[PDB]
């Protein structure tokens, strides 16, 4: 196998990083910038014509980077990259390839799985979605009473919801006349509130589930089907109002969906890497196939960069390594993603799944428990909203929180001076985080302002910003389908690199099984009002209190 | 002063906790439950008739609790509680009282500030809001073309946005015919997209800013004013479509608002504790005054519980102490808030400000840098959404993440068996997190599935759940204005308790100043195309790249 299973803690590079942390953990950004006028130039990378990734405000120096790149080499990262792209079954616990990259392979170079090219199958679904979307968007596809579709409701959980919702939100300027809705929670509120806003005669539902047996999704789908049939009566009409993003043709046909409107995907498409497949049909319906292709093309450009660039100028590798420095040496548990863009309000939430479900693992590729930290907690809110909520803690708390600040230079909304104001904050916050403001500086200001020694003693300590809060700044010309594709793929590959180095399996998710099993056991126990005694005292107590509250 | 400044780390209780952690670190939840069938009964509390707080699935035993309550007593928490409620100026760095509790003091017992009872003024603003809301909601208040108002747009940042948005979202079942919208980001997209959805003749804007000079809010307000006037023409009409939540009468009048429609609040109301004041006018407009009074009453109920209950049965104290155990002894950096309720989708975000802006501090009350951890990072998404995104990492990652699971027994929407399915997950997830699943159990399941010995040996470790992931479960009868008030106040007090014990100032926010200062310096530099060289190389580089991109 090209994918190796090297324990990172046993490498010379890791030992060098441990020594370096001991002797340089107090590295100070003000000093790093003061001592090298070319720091920004040396710690930044350009991607294409429209993206700048500035990683200069990180607690790294030439030595740190040298040891980090050495770690990537010593864990045979290049061999792993090759293995993924060529179709090797690197998802070993499920014995599957990992080929979200094939989904956006615009070059159409063959991608073999068991000696057969998967591109014709990929392209056949894409072509089918393009054709279908034109009929729906253009009005030729009629509902059961002869009307054009006005609303699309995507029904799905996790990977079948987060990506499409995030992308359609991020790309609102590119939307067409259709109103798209995303229902995901099994909580009845979600579907109930959506159904109040749509009409059975003009709504198309997409049921997004590979197995077509996902409990939450099928519960929602059946609720929608019931609602639809109250208006339509004849199940034959379901075929004009429901499509499936699935491979279970028998179940799909039984539901009443015409299998011509079943859009397939494959085992090598992980849910959390699936927006690029048939799962992206809601994106195609919202912004059109031209824009969806731009999104795929942007991901493809980043895929090409990731495969072809030496590590020292490879953006996903650099970001992954800097992240490892904080996670495994500085002991930071989290990473904040802070887009200064309201349309990107769901971007951080998307990476909670993409990152945390991939790398939230504790058993290495050899089947041994890890003795080091794996994936971090991802969180964030768009600026300036998050800025006015929780930045107090980032600036003056007791936790190290690496932050990725992301912003476009050009807004889609050319209203007054809002964008210059927004951007002034984008630039100022990272400057503030890095360099702070010292006690000597604050005291000198209070003295010049006529303050007494007593006032100075009482207030200076609270006004000091220690700084050394590291950040990456990613500046994009404009958030377009292509640049969004660039960004999503960039983080996908960052996640991949970290999982390779940490010697874990990034593409399985065995950690979701126990909760599902236990819920299946509890469900029938909630139907009646009888006392439950079959679990531990807490579960019993909670279930019995629930029954008493209900009746 | 009644608020003391006791360093927690030198207390006998903290030293006892340190000694206890030597053995208590490897506590096991399965074992704790097996050792006492009364565990749920002993580690749970009922609040009124409608709330159960179950803290039994925590890594604590009787000794842990004894030492934790000893810590609360040794830091003189009881005195701090009295100090806050009586109006002592506990916000010492700004020399202010902290009296959000007076805003919901339904009992009207006097609360003195500068030797005068503040309750008549609190009640007068409430009465003014009641009267105004009746005119707006009932249709008597007419727009400039004589039509009743149909939409309300709240403009504010931080505390002037997060609470009202969260509460109106949580209480959608109680809404009247008005459509409410919340604009906060200075990013022009936020206001632009909102304005596309409303009509100048039927929209009322609330400009929420105490100073009426907040850059983001006033930029937004002026954009809205310009849009309104493009349709209305005469500035005199502004008075029928704009109101202010502020104390700056001169600026409010200058904007064109009738000061009869300026609703005031006081310096002792912190922004992140302000939804209970005039800042809550959008809540009153969305759900009516009577429901807002229920919200206040629920907070008041919880306030009474907090002040009158011995620590051993005091919910906010118990939650605070368990949080300290994880933050300061187990070293967990974060806390997840996971409401199994789609309406509560903004609840965790609200507490990002309430918690993190309060306790993300590093200097103690005596002006000395802390040598221990203070506030944690708060994050989360509602179940089952979050459940299908990031629980993989909670179950099988390498980070300890205490979780607060919250759910109502009764949904506001009657939708088939959705609620039983939702609740089956709520109960099952905490059961799974606490007790896990052993290798023996996994091996048995794989053997029954017909796996070969080699297949089993290869897969078993990846399917094991170590458990010992602690949670609190808060089960409420139903999320109503009253129970929501109970919950918000509960967490407010938890935050207060933690800040008292950590010897920090929870009610100031000096950490917001540097970013503002630096943004003020950068803003004028973004107006022209000239190269910027006035900062460090990264800030200069980013600004210059920005200028090149917009050219
Ligand atoms: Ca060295
Ligand atoms: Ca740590
Ligand atoms: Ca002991
Ligand atoms: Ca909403
Ligand atoms: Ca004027
Ligand atoms: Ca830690
Ligand atoms: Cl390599
Ligand atoms: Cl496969
Ligand atoms: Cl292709
Ligand atoms: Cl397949
Ligand atoms: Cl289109
Ligand atoms: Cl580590
Ligand atoms: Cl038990
Ligand atoms: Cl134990
Ligand atoms: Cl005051
Ligand atoms: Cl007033
Ligand atoms: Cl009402
Ligand atoms: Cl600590
Ligand atoms: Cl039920
Ligand atoms: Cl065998
Ligand atoms: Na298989």
């Amino acid at each position: 196998a090209m994918l190796k299973n090297i324990n990172p803690t046993q490498t010379q590079a890791w030992k060098a990083l441990t020594a370096h942390f001991e002797s340089a953990q107090d590295m100070d950004l003000k000093a790093l910038f003061a001592q090298d006028s070319e720091r920004f130039a040396k710690y930044s990378a350009r991607f294409g014509q429209d993206i700048l990734v500035d990683y200069s405000k990180n607690l790294v120096n030439a030595e740190t980077m040298q040891h980090l790149f050495a770690l990537a080499k010593e864990t045979d990262l290049q061999s792993a990259i090759t293995a993924m792209f060529k179709g090797e079954a690197i998802n070993q616990t499920e014995d599957r390839a990992v080929l979200h990259t094939a989904l956006r392979n615009r070059s159409n170079s063959p991608v073999l799985v068991n000696g057969e090219d998967v591109m014709p199958a990929v392209n056949a679904v894409l072509a089918k979605m393009k054709a279908f979307s034109e009929r729906v968007i253009g009005g030729e596809w009629k509902g059961f009473t002869g009307k054009a579709i006005t609303d699309v409701v995507n029904i799905g959980i996790g990977g079948s919801d987060l990506g499409p919702y995030m992308v359609t939100e991020a790309l609102v300027p590119y939307k067409n006349h259709l109103t798209v809705h995303f229902v995901s929670n099994v909580d009845g509120t979600h579907m109930a509130e959506t159904l109040k806003n749509v009409d059975p005669e003009t709504t198309l539902f997409l049921v997004a589930s590979k197995t077509f047996t996902t409990q939450e999704t099928m519960t929602n789908a059946h609720t929608a089907r019931d609602w639809f049939l109250k208006a339509a009566g004849d199940e034959a009409h379901v075929a004009k109002h429901f499509a499936a993003l699935s491979t279970n043709g028998k179940a799909v046909a039984e539901f009443g969906i015409d299998t011509d409107n079943m859009f397939e995907f494959w085992d090598w498409v992980g849910g959390r890497y699936s927006l690029w497949s048939a799962i992206g049909l809601s994106i195609i319906l919202s912004i059109g196939y031209d824009n969806f292709v731009e999104l795929l093309a942007g991901a493809h450009e980043m895929d090409q960069h990731f495969v072809n660039t030496p590590f020292e100028s490879n953006i996903p590798v650099i970001l992954a390594l800097i992240g490892i420095w904080y996670n495994n040496f500085h002991g930071a548990e989290s990473e904040a993603i802070l887009p200064y863009d309201q349309y990107l309000h769901r971007f951080a939430a998307y990476f909670q799944q993409g990152n945390m479900e991939s790398n939230g693992k504790y058993v290495d590729r050899n089947g041994n428990p890890v003795t080091y930290q794996t994936g971090p907690i991802i969180w964030g809110e768009p600026g300036t909203n998050g800025q006015h909520a929780f930045y107090q803690l980032i600036h003056q708390g007791t936790k190290l929180i690496p932050c990725d600040f992301i912003a476009p230079a050009v807004s889609h909304n050319l209203v007054g001076d809002h964008h210059q104001k927004l951007m002034s904050n984008f630039f100022a916050q990272t400057e503030a985080l890095a360099f702070g403001k010292s006690a000597q500086a604050v005291q000198a200001e209070l003295e010049k302002a006529g303050k007494s020694a007593a006032e100075i003693a009482a207030l200076v300590p609270f006004k000091v910003f220690e700084g050394n809060r590291p950040t990456n700044s990613i500046l994009v010309k404009q958030i377009t389908p292509r640049t969004l594709g660039n960004l999503i793929a960039m983080y996908e590959h960052k996640i991949f690199v970290q999982g390779v180095i940490w010697n874990i399996f990034s593409f399985d998710q065995w950690g979701v099984e126990l909760g599902k099993q236990l819920a299946n056991q509890i469900l029938p126990e909630l139907a009646d009002s009888a006392a439950v005694t079959s679990h531990d005292s807490s579960t019993n107590g909670l279930i019995n209190a629930f029954k008493a509250f209900r009746a």
